[PDB]
């Protein structure tokens, strides 16, 4: 290791790898306190920059970088894990922005963010795509398996979220053995993302990194969820 | 939201959620680019302080709830699959700092690698577990089922990696089905994490996040991960 | 000091005071490297947030404080010391936006940025204060005292800027110890200031901070010194 | 503009002049939000990176040339009009760490400070130079003044200090047109530095640049003025 990184190294950060840099520039991809940072060793050897490289376009290209080499895997890997979830549908089945939401049946911020979605998916713009888990009551997962039962569990979920929950379910005399399935694999993924509390909304950002809110999102949040 | 975490938002931050902070104050986590962010409402409610809030004992409660909620989730779904995964075992089994590679049998690097860590190994701390994947070079997949179909395959692999590739082998017909399943699922799997070069090393930081070394590390990311 | 400040000062941080914070907060101002910090003690004493304090407006009050307190004040004397000298006005006396030069006759530079400052010292809104040197060119200093021998140097220094250096002049037979008393006290604070190179630009920001421009500012510096 | 360079400019940055760096590579130096930053063009003209940048001596040359173009002048012009002041002395002559401190006598911080302060003034390392104000009480200034009137001013100081004030006084009929001026430029000193408060103490870092603390210091910062 040049004897310039070396010195980077010891204000806190731990390299990942090298990479090929503009103008005879050697790259070196590290990590500050577990955020991406970016070393270039000059062209000299004898000197190196911790900092951000810019194009002529006014592209951040280390940020480009580290997006695309520390955040875009495991964020693509846990988009595909949602696809693959027994979800529901709310909107348009082409609707161009898709927002996967974990909710409980018995969450009140998830029907509040059911309704602040309305002028979107009403619209055709956003998908909400539901995976429903059993957390937050005793009663939880027989009443989410019991959407999961009915003849069109979609349409079911929004009724439940449009009523309040005020909606009457025929409630199974058992979760069957298909509905523990799939309310245990949506929990596995939302432990796995690291939120305990419902809602638990994930996006995609324009830079195809994966996004969060949790509870009731404000204005901004909301407006960004959506895809404004 | 209150007028002063507005404007914090405006500064280009988008909350995530709230949550609480001591002392009467509220929290909020967002994201400023790729960087978590911690926001704490003042008592007189009418004031909001961005940056890290320390204890008594020194501990960055800031930097430990932006690594919990922000950082670390998204890869820990690879690290089970990762586990999941017919990798070969080289140390103790209840050795506590468990590190993962991908290791071609034509790479040079993986084999520095590999002698590099001996000391850790040896001593009881560290376990190698090794996904084998066949992509460097054309007898790549074959040398890699081979040490795959040995009697014991760990010890085989282990002896490869100390002769420095020259251990000879009993390379047979073909390579199994089963051998060919798992350099394939391998091969997804290293191809899913980001790193298409060996050694890929992947490790748990001291905060419980995952973390990546491709090629092969100096001695600061060796130590570290080597959990020193 | 508190625990939690203490463990900040830890982290690379000299304080220089404590101070007054809202909402039953203690407010410390201290120092990272070269950089202004502020660290507020929660209302529950044993917690500190080492960050940036935002009220209702908007307004990053602990920006505006480290403004105050250290960055500004050291300049302030010497931008006495300009207000003090024997400076050439071009401009109306009572524009609001007063901009110190120090410009010897032979310096391309300074031409140029004489002409981008037409419209705003044209307006009434900037005057710019003229520091002769006689720094660059064996006929500087006697240039330089020609231009102060006129019978109106302010507009004899507005007419050869103008001109490109092109006005002809009257050259006296030496320089008078008025004229050179001025050149030489104008050099020896351009000295103190740091920058031995011609135009060097002296102005205050919207934050009432020295500030320092070498050399033909670009568009952004410009509006900047401009007040614009 | 090199374009790479005006996109960094948006992110807040007003830069003040070029300057040459290692390899080939463009300098600029910056502020943002009124703290210097540095910014290098590559080699290929194209692309530029704002950071910091390191010799293989481990030295933050970035760091060295903000202090030197930025902090240093204003801090070696006020430590030498400090150095130009009527101060008094409180231990050796060659005590190689130089403190100014202005204080007023019905400060009790000053006193507490002074008690600070023995172990190194008694030993030789360390000389404190005291600016006197009259600023806080009525009796301020006559009682300052009185101190500059005594046969031995130095040690009629050290006495009201170490006497926590209670040292008796031959008070004059008024304070001299000698006294007064010492008085009001140490006053016009002391409000150039920015600090409302006695005591208020200015030292020199290793790298010269001037540093403040106001008020009682804590253990980390009275080791710091006091040169540990």
């Amino acid at each position: 290791l040049p004897a310039p990184v070396k010195a980077i190294e010891k204000q806190g950060i731990t390299i990942i790898k090298t990479f090929d840099a503009p103008g005879g520039m050697k790259g070196y991809l590290g990590k500050y306190q577990d955020m991406g940072v970016t070393i270039y060793l000059t062209p000299d050897g004898k000197h190196a920059i911790s900092g951000y490289m810019y194009n002529e376009k006014g592209e951040n290209l280390s940020n480009t970088l580290i997006e695309k080499e520390i955040y875009a895997p495991a964020g693509r890997e846990m988009w595909q894990r949602m696809e693959q979830s027994h979800w529901l549908l709310d909107g348009k089945k082409d609707a161009p922005v898709i927002v996967y939401v974990f909710a409980d049946p018995f969450c009140g911020p998830c029907k509040q963010f059911w309704q602040q979605a309305r002028p979107w998916v009403d619209s055709g713009k956003v998908q909400l795509r539901t995976l429903l888990v059993g957390v937050i009551k005793p009663e939880s997962p027989a009443t989410a398996a019991a959407i999961l039962a009915s003849k069109d569990p979609a349409k079911t979920w929004q009724q439940y979220e449009a009523s309040g929950g005020k909606l009457k379910l025929n409630v199974p005399a058992n979760v069957s053995t298909e509905q523990m399935k799939v309310l245990s694999d949506n929990e596995k993924l939302m432990d796995d993302l690291g939120a305990n509390v419902t809602p638990a909304i994930y996006y995609m950002s324009k830079e195809n990194t994966l996004q969060q809110a949790v509870g009731l999102p404000d204005q901004k949040t909301l407006n960004i969820i959506m895809g404004n």
